[PDB]
This record gives C-alpha cells, sequence and structure tokens, in this order.
C-alpha cells in the first residue's frame, strides 16, 4: 500500500546519495545557497526551491501521501536546475544523469 511505495521512494532516494553517484549527484543533495556567489538572481527565477535533503526531511515527517507526490518534488528539483542554467551548463548534465537514475528506478 501507501506505506510500502513510501518505502520504495526512500530507497530510491538512499541510493540517489550513494557514493556510486555521488560525482553527478552532489549539486542536488542541499538547498541552493543563494548567498552564494553567482546565485544572486535565483529566487527571482525559480519560485519553488528543492533538493534531496528537503525531500528526505519530508519522507520523515510522512509529508508525501504516496509516490506520486514524492516523485513531483524529484521532478520540481530538476526542473529547477533546467530552468535556471543555460542548457550546456555542467550541472544541467549532471542532473540529466542523475534524473536517468531516478526515473528508471521510479518506472519499475
Amino acid at each position: 500500500g501507501p506505506m510500502e511505495q513510501l518505502k520504495c521512494c526512500s530507497g530510491i532516494l538512499k541510493e540517489m546519495f550513494a557514493k556510486k553517484h555521488a560525482a553527478y549527484a552532489w549539486p542536488f543533495y542541499k538547498p541552493v545557497d543563494v548567498e552564494a556567489l553567482g546565485l544572486h538572481d535565483y529566487c527571482d527565477i525559480i519560485k519553488h526551491p528543492m533538493d534531496m535533503s528537503t525531500i528526505k526531511s519530508k519522507l520523515e515527517a510522512r509529508e508525501y501521501r504516496d509516490a506520486q507526490e514524492f516523485g513531483a518534488d524529484v521532478r520540481l528539483m530538476f526542473s529547477n536546475c533546467y530552468k535556471y542554467n543555460p542548457p550546456d551548463h555542467e550541472v544541467v548534465a549532471m542532473a540529466r544523469k542523475l534524473q536517468d537514475v531516478f526515473e528508471m528506478r521510479f518506472a519499475k
């Protein structure tokens, strides 16, 4: 049931945090720091920031009622990256790789 689906979601996120994917997942681990150099315009562009640690905290607080809700936040995280950065940016390529990891798990 929903309990089982959410346990699967936790396992997917755990894999996304794993050393195996760390070379391309690390930009997504923590909230974007809008005080860091270069990011002063982030909140002009991104209305709903999202990151893996926030998703983890929401799973722990049981905020997601089902897998679709969890997946929406994962996709929001990637979409923010695709919206904020130029398409040839290195972080966009890293997002695409981590999104592939996610989508193949989430589908199955």
